[PDB]
């Protein structure tokens, strides 16, 4: 159900939103700003392994379409991406180092969120 706060919260959720896709993160964002080119990458299980890819332009076309209905709809979707790259790659790749740094720049933004 629909709560007052919902639209602030929102707010916040796009605000971190944005800073995810700022120049200011994009050294370890990258790999997570379009959807998994699994064929271009030559990763021909992917799609076996991971059951909801998940990516920045994917969740940022969610929220222009006003989609998120609250802010812990949108905290999946982010967890989801992050999950699927701890799922499909090896611990020791570069590609998990850039997605624990972008995902403490997540959890902790997301953690101030108004309340
Ligand atoms: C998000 C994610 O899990 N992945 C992902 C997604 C997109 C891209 C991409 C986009 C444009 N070029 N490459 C690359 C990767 C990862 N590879 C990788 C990443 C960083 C350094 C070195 C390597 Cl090898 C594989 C993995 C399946």
């Amino acid at each position: 159900g629909s709560h007052m706060q919902d639209p602030e919260q929102l707010k916040h959720c796009n605000g971190i939103l944005k800073e995810l896709l700022s120049k200011k993160h994009a050294a370890y964002a990258w790999p997570f700003y379009k959807p998994v080119d699994a064929s271009a990458l030559g990763l021909h299980d992917y799609h076996d392994i991971i059951k909801h890819p998940m990516d920045l332009s994917t969740v940022k076309r969610k929220m222009e379409n006003r989609d998120y209905r609250d802010a812990q709809e949108f905290a999946a979707d982010v967890r989801l991406m992050f999950s699927n790259c701890y799922k499909y790659n090896p611990p020791d790749h570069d590609v998990v180092a850039m997605a624990r740094k972008l995902q403490d720049v997540f959890e902790f933004r997301y953690a101030k969120m108004p309340d």
